[PDB]
């Protein structure tokens, strides 16, 4: 019946990207001018109500110093970008529940996505998955294939 | 070469626990009983000095009883029915005292949603266009095309148990 | 050739830790919690299994009226902890007789470990070997134990 | 305010067949046992006076007819196994729960060079040293020399 508000985000996102994006202390200005820009509070609503939007990234970048952030639904790679992503567990952001326990976050860095994603298949998505299933053994085999393809990418820069 | 104190670790949890975890608020008592354990303190210090360590998860797990909440720390990534968890991957082979902490970490959160559906998602929401985002701008197409193959797969195990 | 389950050993620590580290009454939820990690799982399957494993410990520690437990096979000393310490008579533990028959069983309190471990040589070890004797390394054994009694009273009048 | 002998009886009658028997209630023997004068008169001491350290719940197979028998002094016998009870303090508490206020070990019918060899080698010996690397070093030696000894006297009888 009740989707979130978009403060409830807001409020979410001024705990969680000082301890995540920077070196903790309070939320930056940078941060705040982010999270009040209008396309951003139209994405943020989105991601919170429709069913067809699945993520939201917040990204934090610098230039030569200069730290800047944007939001928006698109999940994406910059070369001097550091993002925090919210996948929603569920179609739409339940007003009457805890925001933390309706998001999935992934963090995703300014190393190459070759080794980010290696990274994150090798370490967590092939283990969790064994640990759960020990069609199944195919998929083990495709994550494996896929760590392997990634492997190579992230060694033939 | 400075690897981090496990306080460095114990706390950066403390404060992140509780926003990804819980519903905020302070870092719960149960959540300090798993970070003071002396298996945890050993299990955390491999993390930072090892670099054949990658991982550590923070486990928090229900037992009915009304619900008693208990906490976890330990390398080994799993899934648990009524546990929700917080990964770190460490970005480098040991973590370095002289720089901040969170810059060094991958951060994954791991719910107590089946498997299944919680990597579909992994691969289909995040992994999928982050990849395709890069390439846009030759063994690439074909990653491209396994993780297509492994989204499709994950997702008919979905289905079968629904 | 048939090992015990580890639910043998569960069933076993839910009866014996609430009258060793509690004021009897039921197993509380915290040692529950304790019994169902995978970490815990696999440290009491190795214990139950392998032969270089010999102990277990279960340990009650508190914090800050914040009671929490934690099993594994390391045998320590913590400052506000209370540990049941088992260890096995056999290299296996056999599921086809009884748990309570092939353990041995040890508590290990909060005090200082230096007055633990006096109180366990000079209280039990000593008279049980000299108990053995009376009924050629023998005297020297009786002797060695005397000295380790000692130096452990040291040890604790020290920081007293 | 000093506990009264039915608080060690309570006690007794609820571990004992956890330890010493496969489970079950207390059996009749062991009920025989702790209402014996002379056992009652040991477990009142061992409660209320300073000096006596400890008691033994000693549980006999003869040939099987099983017995028990309360008494402070901690001894071996070949067809016993026994639970041995430590008091932490000087005297016993009624305010105070007795299972916190007591140290336990068992004590099988093994050969005792083996029982104790097994109690030094993995207990004292890891427990001691867990807490001197969080004189000693003396003592830790003299663990060693021990557990050394105690191995060599089960070598030479098996
Ligand atoms: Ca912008
Ligand atoms: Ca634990
Ligand atoms: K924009
Ligand atoms: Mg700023
Ligand atoms: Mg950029
Ligand atoms: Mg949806
Ligand atoms: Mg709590
Ligand atoms: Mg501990
Ligand atoms: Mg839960
Ligand atoms: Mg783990
Ligand atoms: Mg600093
Ligand atoms: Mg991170
Ligand atoms: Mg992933
Ligand atoms: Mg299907
Ligand atoms: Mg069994
Ligand atoms: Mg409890
Ligand atoms: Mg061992
Ligand atoms: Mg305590
Ligand atoms: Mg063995
Ligand atoms: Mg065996
Ligand atoms: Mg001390
Ligand atoms: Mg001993
Ligand atoms: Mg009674
Ligand atoms: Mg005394
Ligand atoms: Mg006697
Ligand atoms: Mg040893
Ligand atoms: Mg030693
Ligand atoms: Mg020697
Ligand atoms: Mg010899
Ligand atoms: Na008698």
């Amino acid at each position: 019946q009740n989707v979130a508000d978009v403060s409830v985000l807001q409020k979410h996102l001024r705990k969680l990207v000082p301890l995540l994006l920077e070196d903790g202390g309070e939320a930056p200005a940078a941060l705040e001018a982010a999270l009040e820009e209008k396309s951003a509070l139209e994405q943020m609503r989105k991601f919170l109500s429709d069913p067809q939007v699945h993520t939201v990234l917040v990204e934090r970048s610098t230039l030569k110093e200069f730290i800047s952030y944007n939001i928006n639904i698109d999940i994406h790679y910059g070369v001097k970008s550091n993002s925090l992503a919210f996948i929603k567990r569920t179609p739409v952001i339940d007003a009457d529940k805890p925001v933390s326990s309706q998001l999935r976050v992934l963090t995703l860095s300014e190393d190459s996505p070759y080794e980010t994603l290696h990274s994150f298949i090798s370490n967590a998505v092939a283990p969790f998955f064994k640990s759960y299933i020990r069609m199944a053994p195919s998929v083990e085999k495709k994550i494996a294939e896929l760590e392997m393809g990634l492997l190579h990418l992230q060694q033939n820069i």
